[PDB]
């Protein structure tokens, strides 16, 4: 069967490969932009490439080993460093200057941490139906017996580390049970790698790519007319015996099927028409999960004025306004010398940055650092990179989060197929949504569903 | 049979003005503070008494009467006026200075009331049970089509106007079954009246109570010893056979049963200890449900120099920082000449601003007000008062908001009484959490209950 | 709470009697015509009360007690007759006159029953999904080997006797997983007794409705006001909190939930306008399932032509056409001295004959009548009575079948509630629909959910 392919980021790649290796080779890889890799995306920033989108293989270590990894760390070698977030305690700036006390902050993360694992304890509980499940601050004032999660500077900032810097949305929004403990963890290991290498974590695409489409002898590069770069589609036409895709420059194409890969974030805004339109059924499951937005904000300046050392690559900063400029990394390791430092903010800071100028963010930028740097002259950044997910038509966000309210069985109709319109992408991962290995085995999963119903009609 | 009631809140006195209708007159109403009325309480700001807590009758002229706006206009005749929210759209301000097109703004207002009645017909095919609810938010994106909901400086005020202004919480972890639409509205009409009266609004407190508690003849002061104050209730410890209740200054009383109305907060923090310890499935169901915090800022100035006229009641100001000092009322009817006004604030930026002190919250106020008033000589606010619910431990909050998750059988568990204790209160109010009515009805179906344990031998819940 | 019942035919009353049991008792029951009762009910006709729809008891002297069984020959002691089938191979006529030899038709009879048994036993191990099923007729085709189904004037007779005679549509649109084995007789009895007494058989229903509404002390008539008749039903509007129904007269009542009782036909129909409209899952249910139609047409004539004996009751016409004037019964034991016949279609002729006169009707039959009995001199008959329960609008057919398509998680969607929108009646019948008893348990089933969702908070989710 001839199937098109909607989007070339991980999850449409490796489903390609999937059907390819099935005998499905009559494939057509329709992609938005002029390049493959989607949110696994490299860019120049102060002469370096930094990661626009993800950034680290998570989950390592453990019972299971991460598809990824092997991929990253044996195949490509990619350059990478563990990540230790053991020092955080020593890391933590007030919102007026200098650091708190390492013993205070300690037992703050202590009492977080022990909230957290009786929260993992009840989870384990709760009906498979979803009928028991609340928020993680639901849970939080459970556990503390109190009217309110964490609250005070620190204590909100600790809160944001552990619960926002992973799923971008806060934890009275995030379904408990259903991230709780987190099977990535939970499966593939507690430890994450940090990718820092020019060729890119998109590498990892690119070279899943070359496995079955065809690529220039000198070039290296995908020549396979199987791929179409600049190709946006904006409506898919179905009936019971086929399907019809347009995409913005006109062109029109036919094929038995179509497997969608495009984000959450894009299925939610329209970008797509379908003919005729999904069912109700699928557009609630649509737009009942989160789409989130993380934004990873790099800054370059002309000489130093951070600490260096043991523990010093994470720190926070406690605002007494939650989520404001909360979470920075510095790279003596990865970029040894650059002088750049990375704050992260998601959710509504990034939906309010995304809508103002590089410049007045770097204002504001530069007056928290000053606050955190009190003694030091800390100069102007002289470059700042903002990455606009939220506002990038093709992609509407960074990545899904699951909300109190979704089950698992409405989580699962996102997965469905629509007659014969697929879907795939890290929102359809069963376990795994939110990470790259989850758009990697969705791309599978999707891939084999396809093909069960297709080839053996077992649908 | 003796009952004893915890607080004097309006569900408290409520709850005891009708067991003694039911002839159950031997009462003893433990208030933790010096006065009764709870929620609803004054205060002189400046020199006018200005109201800490509840504020509106909500619910006004529609198909049946609320119970309390008889009594507030017609019994007492406390001074009040109709809010009209009609002339919002050419009230909006700019983040930068002066106010954005009527016209534009209507259409955004309109937009925003068009999803919202896309929602309700949603919220009535949902499965009683709860089980399918999802947030007001999630059912924005649905009838937006949109990723997000309101996200520019404009819709989002106007986003915060509609929800987080009368929930005090955000759309996204408001349950859309049980406020959109809001029975409040749907049953006792769309308006509301604000009581502005020296008296306070919680003369309607002092009203019931004095149905039936004994007062003083010259001072009209209650007196009867039923009604005892500055008696904070730490322990109820319960059994088969009866209750004993004990207070801070170490009073002990001993009763057949007993009604507990103080907040949700309150039973969140704790600070009633039971024995033996509430089951662990009531115990969660009071830890799922919100309490919500509301912060009426009160500023008074030099003098004047906002609008006034028709339409200029309420006014909103655009920041790209949701829910930053978003909604203000000035009161040329209310406090005519007083030169004050009202900006509300709730959820994180009451917490925050609780945190602080009065002096660093009004400065952030006075920057925000000479952006919104650039060609005035905006006078800095002489006084200021930021009312603390959630630090106050016998509120913890200031009204309670159901979030998504809670499902209908899980609030039933938050009303239900264990054994010989009762609770009583907004939060255990059917269709009306979160209001007046809500509390005064929530205290005559509690009485009820155990009206019919107590004398019919009905002592099964449900 | 307060709940209104749309509709007093068995389900109705039977749910309201079990919402009074349940203590709840504030109801409002809404009939269309001017009377209880529905589908059960009688008419005079050449001066003896027949039945225009139900009229018979099945399921009886089986493993468990059919529930209408025992009120009615025991309770009222209705008068009634066991009706014995086993005669038929010596009554079915020639297309062109006289019967067909007694031995060739029973063979024809073992046949079909043989094939039948073979999809009993097919049906047994069909999967739960549905996802296997066929209709009887590709089971018949499969057990007899051919490329067809009866397919000769005496088999089509048999087979309609046999299938369409009791579902009132073909073997080839009916499901085989859901009707062979049919619940009804395998738990309650494979006998079958039709009712025969001047007081109807819907007496069943007057009695059950009297034992919880009022009636007069002298005229026994059903006096209460919560039962209110001549009340069409056209639009029926519910919210998160309650419901409003208003009525073709114009009134409009309001409650905290509604039952619907009305018939599949009648919710297929657009009579009832829902507010908002249904969602669509409800509405695809609805629509998938199939209300049928079975004709009763009563004759009467000037003096009798046909035989009367032992096994004479029932006869069959073995018209070339199938379905054609085919199902005969004379009524020597039930009305001895009437001279009256009783011809029976259901389906494609049911929605013709309706929509013709009694006139054309009746000299359609008297041919057929004129063919079969060619021996005799055939009086025209003096009277008929056509039933026209597909064009009535609160009826819109008799009684639901179940088609090949449907499942039962799909079915169960039929039963299932919408909001405080609750519906009962046959077509919600768990494993009886399409009967009187199925009517009446599906009363208290569905009373018993809304029951449980109103009075304990515990609203069942499948
Ligand atoms: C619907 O109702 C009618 C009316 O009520 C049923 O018929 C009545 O059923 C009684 C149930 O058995 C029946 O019973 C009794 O009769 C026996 C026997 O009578 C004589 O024989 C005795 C022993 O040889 C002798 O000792 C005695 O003196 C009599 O000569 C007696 O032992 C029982 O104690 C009892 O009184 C009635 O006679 C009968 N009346 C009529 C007018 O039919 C009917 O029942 C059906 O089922 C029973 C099992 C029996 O087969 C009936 O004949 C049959 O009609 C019922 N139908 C259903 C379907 O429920
Ligand atoms: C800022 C950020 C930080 C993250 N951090 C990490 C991390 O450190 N580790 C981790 O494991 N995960 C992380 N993630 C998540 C991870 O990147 C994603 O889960 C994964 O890459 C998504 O892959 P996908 O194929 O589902 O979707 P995408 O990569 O979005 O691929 C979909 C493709 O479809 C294309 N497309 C969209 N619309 C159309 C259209 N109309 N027509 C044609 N093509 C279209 C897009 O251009 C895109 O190429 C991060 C992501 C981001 C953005
Ligand atoms: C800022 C604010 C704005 C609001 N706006 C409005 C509005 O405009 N309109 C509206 O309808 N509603 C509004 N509400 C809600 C309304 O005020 C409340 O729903 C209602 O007043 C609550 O009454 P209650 O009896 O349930 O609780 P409370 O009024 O809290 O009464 C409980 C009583 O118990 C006492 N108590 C607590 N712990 C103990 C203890 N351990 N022992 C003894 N006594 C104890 C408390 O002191 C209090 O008197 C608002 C409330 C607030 C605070
Ligand atoms: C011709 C015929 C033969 C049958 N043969 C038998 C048999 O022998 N044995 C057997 O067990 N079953 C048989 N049945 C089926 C059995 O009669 C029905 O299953 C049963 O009586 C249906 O009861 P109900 O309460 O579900 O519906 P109904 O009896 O239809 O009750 C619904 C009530 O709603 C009223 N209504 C409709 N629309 C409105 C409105 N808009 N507003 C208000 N009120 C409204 C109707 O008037 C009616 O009274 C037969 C039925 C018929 C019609
Ligand atoms: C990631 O890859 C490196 C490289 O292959 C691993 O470091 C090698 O590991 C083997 C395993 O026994 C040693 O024999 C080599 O000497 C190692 N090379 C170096 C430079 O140490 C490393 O352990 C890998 N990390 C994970 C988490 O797999
Ligand atoms: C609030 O109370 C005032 C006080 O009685 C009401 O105004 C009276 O209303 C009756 C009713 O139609 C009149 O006959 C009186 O003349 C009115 N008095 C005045 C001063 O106008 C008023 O309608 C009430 N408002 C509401 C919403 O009930
Ligand atoms: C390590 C580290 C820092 C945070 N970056 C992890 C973002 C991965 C997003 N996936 C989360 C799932 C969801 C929602
Ligand atoms: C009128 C006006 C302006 C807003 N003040 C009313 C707040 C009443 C709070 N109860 C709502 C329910 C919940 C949660
Ligand atoms: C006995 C006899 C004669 C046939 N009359 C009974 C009609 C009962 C209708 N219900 C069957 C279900 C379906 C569909």
């Amino acid at each position: 069967p001839r199937v098109i392919v909607v989007g070339a980021g991980m999850s449409g790649i490796s489903a390609a490969k999937r059907l390819s290796e099935a005998g499905i080779t009559d494939l057509l890889i329709l992609e938005a932009t002029d390049h493959i890799g989607g949110r696994m995306h490299k860019t120049n920033f102060a002469g370096i490439n930094v990661e626009l989108g993800a950034n680290w293989v998570e989950g390592v270590n453990g019972g299971k080993m991460n598809p990824i990894w092997p991929i990253v760390n044996s195949t490509l070698k990619l350059r990478n460093f563990r990540s230790d977030f053991d020092y955080l305690a020593q890391n933590v700036y007030k919102e007026d200057g200098g650091v708190y006390d390492e013993d205070y902050v300690q037992k703050r993360i202590e009492l977080a941490d022990s909230v957290e694992e009786m929260g993992e304890k009840l989870s384990a509980t709760l009906h498979a139906s979803g009928r028991d499940d609340m928020s993680i601050l639901a849970m939080q004032r459970l556990n503390e017996h109190q009217p309110n999660g964490p609250a005070t500077p620190v204590d909100m900032v600790v809160d944001y580390y552990k619960f926002d810097y992973e799923f971008a949305e806060p934890p009275r929004v995030t379904s408990l049970q259903n991230t709780v403990p987190l099977a990535t963890f939970s499966d593939f290991g507690d430890d994450v790698y940090f990718v820092a290498d020019q060729r890119g974590y998109e590498a990892v695409v690119y070279y899943l790519a070359g496995q079955y489409l065809k690529t220039d002898d000198k070039s290296g590069k995908i020549v396979d007319p199987r791929l179409q770069l600049n190709k946006v589609v904006r409506e898919i036409k179905y009936s019971p015996g086929g399907v019809t895709v347009k995409t913005e420059d006109n062109s029109v194409y036919s094929a038995d099927y179509v497997m969608v890969s495009a984000s959450l974030g894009v299925l939610q805004s329209d970008l797509i028409q379908f003919k005729p339109k999904l069912p109700t059924w699928k557009v609630r499951a649509i737009y009942q999960f989160d789409m989130a937005v993380y934004t990873k904000i790099f800054l370059k300046f002309p000489r130093k004025f951070w600490p260096e050392g043991k523990g010093r690559e994470f720190f926070l900063y406690a605002s007494s306004r939650r989520g404001y400029y909360g979470v920075w990394q510095e790279f003596e390791k990865q970029y040894p010398d650059a002088n750049v430092l990375l704050v992260t903010v998601t959710d509504e800071e990034s939906r309010r940055i995304e809508q103002q100028s590089d410049e007045q963010t770097k204002a504001e930028i530069m007056q928290v650092l000053r606050k955190m740097f009190p003694g030091k002259d800390v100069p102007d950044a002289t470059d700042i990179l903002v990455p606009r997910w939220w506002s990038d038509r093709f992609y509407k966000g960074t990545f899904s989060n699951w909300p109190v309210g979704v089950n698992r069985y409405e989580y699962d109709q996102l997965r469905a197929p629509v007659g014969r319109v697929y879907f795939t992408g890290e929102h359809t991962s069963e376990h795994y949504n939110g990470y790259v290995h989850g758009a990697y085995l969705s791309g599978i999963d999707s891939a084999e569903i396809l093909i069960n119903c297709a080839q053996k009609k077992m649908c």
